């Protein structure tokens, strides 16, 4: 099997190149070692960076610099500040390489109290916006920046065949094409383009998750196992890899998942063959959250395999300093080769050298250090809203009953009408986004407000019930329900019927139906999911998947204006085709037999002058 050649843009900078093979050439063993390996902040030490001089270290997400939830610009700065010194110190460890701090960056800078959450990737695949993509990148860039950081992991390119995985929403498309459209514009959003701007100011180093295969395991179990031939594998699930790699993302990050029975993080063949070899990727392979345990022969303190198959950071972020001793003795030992520790230093030098880690000052000096209002800032929330404004998509719309008149009498029900950890999803804050309260989201707005604020303006009537209580009777309800927020495994399910357990949605809006409202369901979700019984008991639905901070983004679309006119239509199709049947687990566009609800590409305007039937209720035994 033949792969493409697809590092074609970027070319290496020989005065960084010079710079590189200087360094190496003076490097001990444990030095070069040291680049490779990779602390958790939960877990690390400012002594311990002095003495080791680690390349990297990482923003877990879970907790704030120095054990604070919430952390002030200078607080992360000050440890940003901390740890570049230490690791100048070349007191210990004999040598002065500056380290960089890496944060996952999902959708937004994400893991960061304050930062603007952008819609999840499902809602950005409905938007068809490859500039809006662009800019998102730009924006999460600056929002990285200002916390010190100089390395975020984004875009993602999983292209998701099985919505059973509870990781599908990260993924823009089940759809190849689209997520190869995509990847390449929010690399060159984070990096710049490549040419003289690359990597430059509020410029971050990036990278492309995950190699490779992550959504296509079988029944889309989380870590699964993907069952493929290798054509499979290059055209439905690399597809972002090679606009990514092309646009010269600086770092790809190996996968979780097996393929055809073997780990990911252990195949020399797809990390140094596929990946370095033939398709030509020049950056560094960095692995995923003690992945390297996983693998054959390997434990949480050692991995020569995942090193040997081509890896070149360990994501190691509990047992780093037990990990960098066994990696030493091993590559003495022979059973590493010193030529694999020195490509690995290489590629990873080569992006921390090129980004500038010897020109620019300490974090805190920094240019892109000096904008606070960068986190949150109210022109990325400006983006956001126009993010969420075109995510959504209209499956139903009977009678035209959208959009509303903004001065009718609404009333606003469902749990997730004023709940923005729901309409936020997991990767929000917090990792599952369960324990998040509205609090939790300064300056972010629920959908209820932005429905408020608008109908207020134009002097209607409004009242928030999540269980549909009522005074005066509505004209009518706008309904906000959807799926508990959830990360990975957890989110991973066997059923594809909504809430199949107790079907509480559809109890309210059955109790709405009987005394007469129009109802218009907001639909909030990682994915499509079997919703013929609520479908039939909403006069519209909009699946708005799982918007973000900015909420108001729904009342844009769904509301006139004061004078009654139409503001925004909707403009989204769907990425990921709706389910017929509750077994309909691997309905994918292109499928030989290929039964959808609503297509891919689907999705109404207010154009449009279809109404949707009564569907079976029929579930499969
Ligand atoms: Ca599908
Ligand atoms: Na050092």
């Amino acid at each position: 099997v033949n792969w493409p050649y697809v590092n074609t843009k970027l070319k290496r900078d020989p005065a960084v190149e010079a710079q590189i093979e200087k360094l190496l050439a003076k490097m001990t063993i444990e030095q070069k070692v040291a680049q490779m390996i990779q602390p958790e902040i939960g877990y690390l030490t400012v002594e311990q960076m002095r003495k080791y001089g680690f390349g990297s270290y990482l923003n877990g997400g879970n907790t704030a610099p120095y054990g604070n939830k919430r952390a002030d610009q200078a607080t992360w700065l000050k440890y940003a500040d901390e740890m570049y010194l230490a690791a100048m110190d070349s007191t210990l460890d004999g040598i002065a390489i500056p380290t960089v701090w890496g944060t996952d960056a999902m959708h937004g800078h994400s893991n960061v109290y304050g930062a603007t959450l952008f819609p999840h990737n499902i809602g950005l695949g409905a938007a068809r916006d490859t500039d809006l993509i662009k800019r998102i990148g730009q924006a999460t860039a600056k929002e990285v920046a200002a916390t010190g950081i100089e390395w975020s992991f984004a875009p993602t390119v999983a292209v998701v065949r099985d919505d059973r995985w509870g990781r599908t929403y990260e993924s823009y498309s089940e759809d190849p094409d689209l997520v190869k459209r995509y990847a390449g514009e929010m690399v060159t959003g984070i990096q710049g383009d490549v040419g003289a701007d690359f990597l430059k100011g509020s410029n971050r180093i990036a990278t492309a998750k995950h190699f490779v295969g992550d959504g296509g395991t079988e029944r889309g179990v989380d870590r699964g196992n993907t069952l493929i031939d290798e054509k499979g594998l290059r055209d439905i699930h690399s597809a972002g890899y090679f606009s990514a790699i092309n646009q010269g993302v600086q770092s790809v990050m190996a996968s979780f998942n097996s393929w055809n029975g073997k780990r990911v993080h252990g195949d020399k063949h797809l990390l140094t063959d596929v990946l370095k070899n033939q398709l030509g990727f020049d950056g560094f392979v960095v692995s995923d959250w003690n992945a390297h345990k996983f693998v054959e022969g390997c434990d949480l303190e050692q991995c020569a395999q995942a090193i040997n198959a081509g890896v070149d950071v360990i994501m190691v972020p509990e047992h780093f300093e037990a990990f960098y001793h066994n990696t030493v003795k091993q590559v003495k030992a022979g059973v590493i080769a010193e030529s694999r520790i020195n490509d690995a230093v290489r590629r990873f030098l080569r992006a921390k050298i090129r980004w500038g880690v010897f020109t620019k000052s300490k974090p805190s000096a920094r240019p892109e250090s000096q904008h606070p209002q960068w986190l949150g800032a109210a022109e990325h929330r400006t983006l956001a809203r126009e993010a969420v404004r075109k995510s959504l998509v209209l499956l139903k719309n009977n009678e035209s009953i959208l959009p509303i008149k903004a001065s009718s009498r609404i009333l606003v029900a469902g749990k997730g009408a004023n709940a923005i950890n729901m309409q936020a999803g997991g990767w929000s804050v917090s990792w599952q986004g369960t324990d998040n309260t509205n609090s939790d989201f300064p300056n972010a707005t629920s959908i209820f407000s932005g429905l408020q604020s608008q109908v207020t303006k134009a002097g209607g009537k409004i009242t928030l019930s999540e269980s549909g209580e009522y005074t005066s009777k509505p004209d009518v309800a706008i309904v906000v329900i959807g799926e508990e927020p959830y990360a990975e495994w957890f989110g991973d399910i066997e059923l594809l019927e909504f809430q199949h357990e107790t079907k509480h949605a559809l109890a309210l809006l059955k109790q709405l139906k009987a005394d007469n409202i129009p109802v218009v369901t907001v639909f909030l979700s990682g994915r499509p999911l079997w919703v013929n019984k609520e479908l039939n008991a909403s006069d519209a639905f909009v699946a708005a998947w799982l918007p973000g901070s900015e909420g108001e983004g729904v009342a844009d679309v769904l509301l006139t204006n004061k004078q009654g006119k139409t503001q925004f239509d909707f403009t989204g199709k769907l990425s990921f085709s709706w389910p017929k049947y509750d077994d309909q687990f691997t309905l994918n566009l292109n499928d030989a037999d290929y039964d959808p609800l609503f297509a891919y590409g689907y999705g109404l305007t207010y154009q449009d002058n279809i109404n949707v039937p009564v569907l079976s209720e029929k579930t499969s035994p």
